[PDB]
């Protein structure tokens, strides 16, 4: 039957990865969501007229390898790479999560979305232009978020379906 998604959702503590995902599944904001628990969430949308599970990792824990979770993160078909606009270190270590994704995948030309969230706030510290040139040269769509607002988080998730329709 329907196709399913494995999506999995990335980036430093406390850029919005829990606001997100909740937003996109139960369509409200949580403000100050338990920072510990990581665990995937399922829901089924209709996406350019196809019904679809997406199945979602909203990623938690330690800052700590392991080989389980590079076999969870190799199972993912494609990823947000998610920081806060207001965070520069939450934008360097994009590059970083990239890194360690193309590790798990033996290099695959992963499907992965950037997504500069808390676009709400007027405390930007990282230019606009700064992360569309770093998605140009990754090759890779940039959508702004806010999940206090929801400005753009189906658009997030919806193009990441999209690129991983895309990819084959
Ligand atoms: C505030 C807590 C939070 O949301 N965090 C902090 C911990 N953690 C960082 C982190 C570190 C490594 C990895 C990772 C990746 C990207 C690929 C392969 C791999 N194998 N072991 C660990 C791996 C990940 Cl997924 C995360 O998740 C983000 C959270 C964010
Ligand atoms: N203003 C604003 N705050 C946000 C947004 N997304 C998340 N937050 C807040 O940022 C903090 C961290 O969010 P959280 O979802 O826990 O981040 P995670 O650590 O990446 O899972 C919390 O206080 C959230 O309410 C956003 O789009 N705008
Ligand atoms: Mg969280
Ligand atoms: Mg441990």
């Amino acid at each position: 039957g329907m196709t399913e998604y494995k999506l999995v959702v990335v980036g430093a503590c406390g850029v919005g990865k829990s606001a997100l995902t909740i937003q996109l599944i139960q369509n409200h904001f949580v403000d100050e969501y338990d920072p510990t628990i990581e665990d995937s969430y399922r829901k089924q949308v209709v996406i350019d007229g196809e019904t679809s599970l997406l199945d979602i990792l909203d990623t938690a824990g330690q800052e700590e390898y392991s080989a389980m979770r590079d076999q969870y993160m190799r199972t993912g078909e494609g990823f947000l790479l998610v920081f806060a606009i207001n965070n520069t270190k939450s934008f360097e270590d994009i590059h970083h999560y990239r890194e360690q994704i193309k590790r798990v995948k033996d290099s695959e030309d992963v499907p992965m979305v950037l997504v500069g969230n808390k676009s709400d706030l007027p405390s930007r510290t990282v230019d606009t232009k700064q992360a569309q040139d770093l998605a140009r040269s990754y090759g890779i769509p940039f959508i702004e978020t806010s999940a206090k607002t929801r400005q753009g988080v189906d658009d997030a998730f919806y193009t990441l379906v999209r690129e991983i329709r895309k990819h084959k």
